[PDB]
């Protein structure tokens, strides 16, 4: 046991440096975030769809995507975000699932499916990244008027697409904002009158007007010669040169006698602004999932560095979120910290048994330490984000104990052959018959741990991460303690505490049932902070960059929006502490942002709070901010950018519930929509219901009268030919420019499509060459719809997203079920379904309470074995739950909010006062033989049961003083600061510490108090 | 499939199966396909009259030609008129028998 | 490629630089006029049915003979495609049923250009192997940055890279450095077990 | 090394050309795919091949698939018939036995 | 027995079998059969005539 080990005993050293020098390599290797990549596991499929519409960019395209997509193994869910213009559809399965494997997969049946939908609108499938994918994110910038958006947009597109995918690590670098060359005809529909060519002509003349043919090798003087066709639709001149009508030995109508071919702006569908002066167009930098964040961002910075030359004149780069900045705040914080965690050991180490050993051996020990704990996240990997980093911390916790022992019950067999090669022989012996309550209690404390760690849901993935870590850490001071004992080799307080002592162990004694009466006072003083808990529960942390993003009313214009943007990022450089801002308002080029157009986002930077305002909390910023940007129809929401982006693709549910309801066509699930909207007021349910908030959205029907075609013998479809082309700016052709190629736009000019009434005058001409108007043919109708559609599974249906905040109502989903069955209306083939972030906690609660059990059943068949008796056992248990109630009061004081950071400063804290009592419970309980050395048993007690006490009592004063100074020393750096987000750590803190006070107190009194009784 | 009355139809069927049941089963954790079998479908029929067609004047390739083309749905971009935009559609949708005719 | 050819002979490089040996190849230009495309009525697109169906031979069907199917080609006799000036005279007959001849829609000039293209990453680059044998010269690289960044042209758009079995010959040195003394921590970790003493080792 | 080759016959054309309307959808597509190496391209007169290689010793099954992911998506950025053939499965020592 | 005598009518050669056995095999191609001389080569006729 503890005596092969010390056998093993030179072996260590050499096992320990083997440890120096490998754990100093993989260390400085990591991968390094934090915010765990999850959003769960998914896989987007765009479909770029130029210009349509949301009833019918659902039907003609996201049909066949969403509908075969049932059909694919990972069969979990096809849930559509199917807009205008786009056709988003996500695919997600489990949890932690190898997804190059989930990816090729869902391929299967996209492949097959390119002949169910148009023509081009090719479907993309995703990226390879998350939403916290993105790191950086640069804009382009003009320090002189000489340079075009046009220019600049190309130039990120055409020139710096190509300057960074070929970065190790950079999956996809899409180009937000700006405007793209586009050649446009402007059909002019007088010269097109008196000519006589329809449009079925233009566009025939145009798909086939803009090539490039080769026909062989010809066998001239012997070097044989390849033959070429020229045709690249490339000058304005042999645009204007195009030939529609042919009247041979006379004159040729050219396209310039029809049309005006003028170089414009394409149909804009992401717009970038960057403070009062860019709009502009630049670009960001998404990470190709799992890899080291800060290194990618190095060899593009580096890449730029080398690049800031190659540019033409006026165009600085600036960067809107250097991602790896808020790494480096945090990354330092824990380089101090532990450091820092040094100095105050040292302290009290220093203070205690004067003249300390430990630290320095165990500063040497723990980065190596640390070394193996990273290459056992190798094992099955992880993340190094801060969760895991908050395995770390606690870990210098669990660690401080351990050499603590070794370097105390040393210091009893080492002063009484003091009092009095083989001194050390017998120092170890010491460590013997103490020994394992180390090393064991350090195992229990993890083991402990993990129960509450496993858990799955949204959540569960969102601790997984440092769940783990702590394991690891355990693991180093696991089998540290146990090792932490070969590696050392290589005054009046104290008497003022144990006068203090010897009155509560003649008192403790004076009194057994009364610690179960002030017990079931602090342990039941304890409900009124674990009832009232201040409030709230799981939020916070810190950003460098702040997300402006609203709650916009569907509907609004693309130049508006494009000044609403020009003005909200002029008002937002007010405050001085911002550094840069940034608004991309719609899409980001990118199959991330699904981003409509009324959707604004703006990344701010911030300036290091080294300056510029007295005061000022981060809540004071947004405050402040939240007012200084009070528009109409702006329902404000201000987030921090990971959480902006990870949530922002989580598709379902913030929410805690809703009312899921399918079934093959809109009337059905918009009426329900309806019909059941009112079941949330009376019920016993906090309401409020919204059938359809997203149908907002305003449409300019075109009812062609199919006869009204017939008379005029023109085909329905040639009809669509003057709503498509004509009027929208529905593009054919791309004119290619070498690397890169733009697109050419074809319709009536920026007028005659200017409105309602003007186009119910549409101007048309039939292939039997007669004149009429649209008007004529069809009844253009105004009208209402959706600007938008979710979609589960093929059909249709509406997820009435609802709560009844801060409860847990699992009662009442069920009374609802009853009561819908008893008289509701079910109209043609139509079902409903229930869902939220519901479900989640209640099949958590499900396996908390068979992991906690399950955590105990191993801790009893582990509560028992080093000592036997089971009275001893009960004592740990009950004593327990006042060092929660000293560490949980810790909270209400702060009137905090509890979480599952909360929740496991909880964790430690059980644990190591845990350990703090079975030592204590074993200072009077080896000896049977300090029983007698004393005793003078027949009549029993006496003053000498009291002297077989207070023995073991000043002992522990001693390695539980100074063990309890640093548990309570680390514990508090956290606290009162983090400049690098610690809402984490010190929310872990927090109950921990209130634990101790309490805790320490509480090992005094329970091992001779509920000894007495058991 | 069962009907309990004569009031429902082998195409009213079918389509049930499989319009209405593919969707509320293939939902289901570890079921991968769900086959309909057996039934009928409904079939849009244009049968064409060789009489009428020879009187008239129009070939195969010209009704046919008529039919492909006859029966979308096309819209052509936003409209800026009182500031709300609006979006422009085509309708096509080839629904009503009498359209058919 | 041309521009900086020279910087090889001058600095300490033995040199040999080959900006392009592979744009050896001779091609028969065919410049449609556009402008005399629309006369004859005849679409610019329609010209290349005669450009490639009618005179290299392009195919159309393939003939079927069960498992193994055989492909239909369509073209010009072997012989008005037979040489420039018989080409020049193609035989072109338009939609407006009227009979003209290639040379009279389009100029046919010859021409010189590329037999292949190398290239990394979408747009087009040029790879100018080089060397000065027998030695390892990862000197002289570092010596050709600073140079070139003093006095050097960059036309609009553009970027320049290093390349070769050099960036692989210095990385394994590179760890080649680090596993021999690490072969070495670890024998000596074992040089002196056995038998206790260092001067032995 | 590690590579994929990626060839398309195109009966008859000329390399500035059989660059542009052919190999260009597979030149440019292929950036966009994880294992993002290089993209590096034979492309000429007649054929486009385009090998990508990784890096050394990686589960090739894998680095088939993971590339074809992108391949399929682009037919119709090329022409007609001229399909894009997707390597073999052997390197170059691969060639074995060659009778006449 | 009594059934598959239950159902005599002509052309019908009656194969009554379990159901996951007539699933298993009814695709696991090839050859219950112990053999089978397989017949390759390019053209009906050849493999027809043969
Ligand atoms: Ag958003």
């Amino acid at each position: 046991i503890i005596r092969r080990s010390v056998a093993n005993r030179f072996l260590v050293l050499m096992g320990a440096l083997f440890l120096s020098i490998w754990g100093t390599w993989t260390i400085i290797n990591t991968p390094v975030d934090a915010l765990p990549d999850l959003s769960d596991v998914q896989v987007i499929i765009k479909t770029s769809y130029p210009g349509q519409a949301p009833q019918i960019v659902e039907n003609q395209v996201t049909y066949p995507l969403t509908t075969t997509m049932l059909s694919v193994p990972g069969a979990k869910t096809v849930r559509g975000f199917s807009q205008f213009g786009d056709s988003y559809v996500y695919v997600i399965f489990e949890d932690g699932t190898d997804p190059y494997w989930a990816r090729s997969r869902v391929l299967e049946y996209l492949n097959q499916v390119q002949g169910k939908l148009p023509a081009g609108v090719s479907a993309e499938l995703g990226p390879d990244a998350t939403g916290v994918g993105w790191i950086y994110e640069y804009a382009l910038v003009d320090r002189s008027g000489k340079h075009d958006l046009a220019d600049l947009r190309s130039l990120q597109d055409w020139f710096l697409k190509y300057e960074l995918k070929t970065i190790p690590d950079v999956a996809e670098v899409a180009s937000v904002g700006g405007v793209v060359k586009e050649y446009q005809v402007v059909i002019d529909p007088q010269r097109l009158a008196q000519y006589g060519i329809s449009l079925a002509e233009v566009k025939s003349a145009l798909d086939a007007s803009n090539q490039e043919a080769g026909g062989s090798s010809i066998e001239l003087a012997e070097a044989e010669y390849m033959v070429r066709a020229s045709g690249y639709l490339q000058t304005l001149d042999d645009f204007n040169h195009i030939v529609l009508k042919a009247s041979e030995n006379g004159v040729p109508v050219y396209l310039r006698d029809v049309a005006k071919v003028q170089i414009g702006p394409e149909m804009r569908r992401g717009i970038a602004e960057l403070n009062g002066e860019g709009e502009v167009a630049g670009g960001v930098v998404i990470l190709r999932s799992g890899k080291n964040a800060r290194e990618v961002i190095a060899a593009v910075k580096d890449k730029l560095e080398t690049l800031k030359s190659s540019l033409p004149e006026g165009v600085e780069i600036v960067t809107t979120y250097d991602r790896s900045q808020l790494i480096d705040r945090a990354i330092d914080n824990l380089s101090g910290k532990l450091l820092e965690e040094f100095i105050v050991v040292a302290v009290v180490c220093a203070l205690f048994l004067w003249h300390v050993r430990s630290a320095l051996v165990a500063i040497i020990s723990l980065p190596l330490g640390l070394c193996i704990a990273f290459i056992v996240m190798h094992f099955q990997g992880l993340n190094a984000n801060i969760m895991s980093l908050g395995g770390i911390a606690i870990a210098v916790g669990a660690m401080v104990d351990a050499a603590i022992v070794m370097i105390e019950n040393a210091h009893k067999r080492l002063e009484e052959w003091q009092h009095q090669k083989t001194r050390w022989q017998v120092i170890t012996d010491a460590s013997v018959e103490v020994g394992p309550a180390l090393f064991i209690s350090l195992l229990i404390i993890t083991l402990s741990f993990i129960p509450i760690f496993t858990l799955e849901g949204q959540e569960g993935r969102l601790f997984g991460p440092l769940a783990f870590t702590k394991t690891y850490a355990m693991a180093g001071a696991a089998l540290l303690a146990i090792v932490v004992i070969p590696i050392l080799m290589g005054n009046p307080l104290n008497r003022f505490l144990i006068r203090v002592y010897h009155p509560l162990l003649l008192k403790v004694l004076h009194w057994p049932k009364t610690t179960l009466l002030v017990a079931a006072l602090s342990v039941l003083t304890v409900l009124w902070p674990l009832n009232k808990v201040g409030g709230e529960f799981l939020p916070q942390i810190n950003e460098g960059d702040l997300l402006y993003m609203p709650s916009t009313l569907p509907g609004i214009s693309a130049a508006e929006a494009a000044s609403m943007l020009q003005k909200t990022d002029k008002l937002i450089m007010s405050v001085p502490e911002v550094a840069r801002v940034f608004g991309k308002t719609g899409k980001a080029e990118t199959a991330t942002d699904s981003a409509p157009l009324e959707m604004v986002e703006t990344t701010i930077q911030l300036k290091p709070q080294e300056q510029w305002r007295p005061g000022m909390t981060m809540d004071k910023i947004i405050e402040e901010l939240d007012n200084t940007v009070r528009l109409p129809g702006l329902a404000n929401l201000w987030v921090p950018p990971i959480r902006n982006r990870i949530d922002m693709l989580s598709t379902g549910i913030k929410s805690p519930i809703g009312i899921k309801v399918s079934g093959t066509v809109l009337a059905d699930i918009d009426a329900m929509a309806e019909q059941i909207e009112e079941v949330a007021r009376t019920v016993p349910g906090v309401a409020s219901a919204l059938a359809e908030r997203l149908e907002g959205g305003r449409y300019i029907n075109v009812e062609i009268n199919r006869e009204k075609a017939a008379r005029y013998g023109m085909t329905v479809a040639d009809v669509q030919l003057f709503v498509t082309s004509a009027v929208g700016g529905a593009m054919v052709g791309e004119t290619v420019e070498g690397i890169a190629r733009y697109p050419i736009n074809l319709r009536y000019p920026q007028s005659w499509r200017d409105s309602p009434q003007a186009l119910r005058q549409l101007p048309i001409l039939t292939p039997m060459k007669q004149q009429i108007t649209l008007a004529d043919v069809a009844d253009i109708k105004v009208s209402t719809g959706p600007s938008m559609l979710k979609t589960e599974n093929a059909r249709p249906t509406s997820w009435i997203y609802i709560d009844a905040r801060d409860r847990d109502m699992v009662s009442v989903v069920h009374d609802l079920q009853k009561a819908i069955a008893e008289k509701v209306q079910l109209k043609p083939g139509t079902s409903v379904a229930f869902s939220g972030q519901f479900e989640l906690l209640e099949r958590a609660n499900h396996k908390l309470k068979l992991m906690v059990p399950m955590t105990l059943m191993i801790i009893f068949v582990l509560l028992y074995l080093a000592f036997r008796r089971v009275g001893e056992a009960l004592l740990i248990i009950s004593s327990v739950p006042f060092a929660l109630v000293g560490g949980i009061w810790l909270l209400w004081w702060m009137g905090f909010h509890l979480s599952v950071a909360t929740g496991t400063g909880f964790i430690a804290l059980a644990g190591v006062a845990a350990e703090f009592g079975v030592v204590m419970l074993m200072y009077l309980r080896h000896a049977i033989e300090a029983v007698p050395s004393l005793n003078n048993p027949q009549t029993f007690s006496e003053q000498k049961l009291d002297e077989a006490l207070y023995h073991g009592a000043v002992l522990r004063v001693r390695p539980k003083a100074m063990t309890v100074a640093v548990i309570i020393a680390g514990l508090l750096p956290i606290l009162w600061g983090t400049g690098a987000g610690s809402e984490v750590m010190s929310r872990i803190a927090a109950p921990m510490i209130g634990g101790m006070i309490t805790a320490p107190l509480l090992s005094l009194f329970i091992i001779p108090a509920a000894y007495k009784l058991m």
